[PDB]
């Protein structure tokens, strides 16, 4: 009916699934994260006419490297997710994710989404980080990464406390608004 | 999950493509052989943890000279191949290959690989060599060059009889085992 496909991507355990399910049901899956890689839909009211926002989840694990890209076709905006309290995923945004996306979808915009920020203050997570890199990604450093990789922008959220969250998706909606007739329509293919 | 990139280089017709295909499939391409712009990813088991061995082929032809190096980055070890029954390929190892490789990848180890050894007796090949060539590169001779050009070592094989072949890659595996002090990764 006038679609907006947004494919979520990011290392594993980064909180991709919880982020979507949280956004869509307004309830963080506090007992079992649905093990199914599913699409989601939300009828957004952009302007005056409704738009179908297609939220697509992905399987991050390496095993899916050769398959994952299959869902990429016709995407409008991407969300490269990384857990604010696991530098691991953050490094991968650069070394793995952004490249993959660009490779397959060169004209498709993408936002850098920091996830699990609520944990930026959970001591045990900090005490665990101890391994010298006992430092959770800060907005300061993530932002530059956005600039370098050319992300439309950096937005961060907590699927647990709902903080930001919706914003991430508004930013996703606004970044995806393809032009009118223009042969320059970033819709991936 | 933990790789070892191995790029094969050598003069055309040296038996590069069959060397790979035969090693990976266990059967010499008896009726078809591509040009290769392909990649083979055998799951090697080093230690206790699996390693993905990336076998990359290259188009040796002069035309590809400025482009072929595009695959060089991320390489752990090199295989400079030359067909034992074609001195031409041999000379090119020193004059062409090692340098090219050296310049591009100054820290990446490489191995001197003699190919098509089984031909070192096919009369026709021999009698054709008659034109100033009573000798197909002997291991001893190649070995010498190995020392000179500082290759990790000289290994030879016959993609046809698969003789030695497997060894070539083991040596390739052992040569590429990057300690964490200095990574010979071609940048
Ligand atoms: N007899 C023999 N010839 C070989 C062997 N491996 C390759 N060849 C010969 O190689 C020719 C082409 O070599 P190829 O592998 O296509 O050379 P490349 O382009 O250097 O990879 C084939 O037509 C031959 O059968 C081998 O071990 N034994
Ligand atoms: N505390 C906290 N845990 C989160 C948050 N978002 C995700 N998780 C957790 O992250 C882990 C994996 O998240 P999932 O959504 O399953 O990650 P995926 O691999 O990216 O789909 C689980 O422990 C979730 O309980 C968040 O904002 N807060
Ligand atoms: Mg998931
Ligand atoms: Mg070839």
């Amino acid at each position: 009916m006038q679609t907006i496909k947004c494919v979520v991507v990011g290392d594993g355990a980064v909180g991709k699934t919880c982020l979507l399910i949280s956004y869509t049901t307004n309830k963080f899956p506090s007992e079992y994260v649905p093990t199914v890689f599913d699409n989601y839909a939300v009828t957004v009211m952009i302007g005056g006419e409704p738009y179908t926002l297609g939220l697509f989840d992905t399987a991050g694990q390496e095993d899916y490297d050769r398959l994952r890209p299959l869902s990429y076709p016709q995407t409008d905006v991407f969300l490269v997710c990384f857990s604010v309290v696991s530098p691991s995923s953050f490094e991968n945004v650069k070394e793995k994710w952004v490249p993959e996306i660009t490779h397959h979808c060169p004209k498709t915009p993408f936002l850098l989404v920091g996830t699990q920020i609520d944990l930026r203050d959970d001591p045990s997570t900090i005490e665990k980080l101890a391994k010298n890199k006992q430092k959770p990604i800060t907005p300061e450093t993530a932002e530059k990464l956005a600039r370098d990789l050319k992300a439309v922008k950096y937005v961060e959220c907590s699927a647990l406390t709902q903080k930001g969250l919706k914003n991430v998706f508004d930013e996703a909606i606004l970044a995806a608004l393809e032009p009118p007739e223009p042969k320059k329509s970033r819709r991936c293919v």
